[PDB]
């Protein structure tokens, strides 16, 4: 499913990311717009072998399985599958954990060169949350 920007904010909040970690809605928008473009089907490959998948893309060498990745932790305890659904339940609580390991938001790349002390109040501003 590809969502709508406000679609996606009112979506993320239902699910407890508003200010999760400190982090306001306006960076997670952001950075699902960077990541994927808000398409819960994305993937893309890696040059160390692994895979990034969904809105999110997250990793499958720590964070899911994809029976792909040789060495691969699977901390979230799902089929990286799982996060290429149109019910973005299983992303938002596997970007919980994440951002939750120590290095907050900076664990995703477009957040932190495209996002990052940017003006991501923009991303939610026509929306009704």
């Amino acid at each position: 499913k590809v969502f709508g920007r406000c679609e996606l904010a009112a979506a993320m909040k239902r699910h407890g990311l508003d200010n999760y970690r400190g982090y306001s809605l306006g960076n997670w928008v952001c950075a699902a717009k960077f990541e994927s473009n808000f398409n819960t089907q994305a993937t893309n490959r890696n040059t160390d072998g692994s895979t990034d998948y969904g809105i999110l893309q997250i990793n499958s060498r720590w964070w899911c399985n994809d029976g792909r990745t040789p060495g691969s932790r699977n901390l979230c305890n799902i089929p990286c599958s799982a996060l290429l659904s149109s019910d973005i339940t299983a992303s938002v609580n596997c970007a919980k954990k994440i951002v939750s390991d120590g290095n907050g938001m900076n664990a995703w790349v477009a957040w932190r060169n495209r996002c990052k002390g940017t003006d991501v109040q923009a991303w939610i501003r026509g929306c009704r949350l």
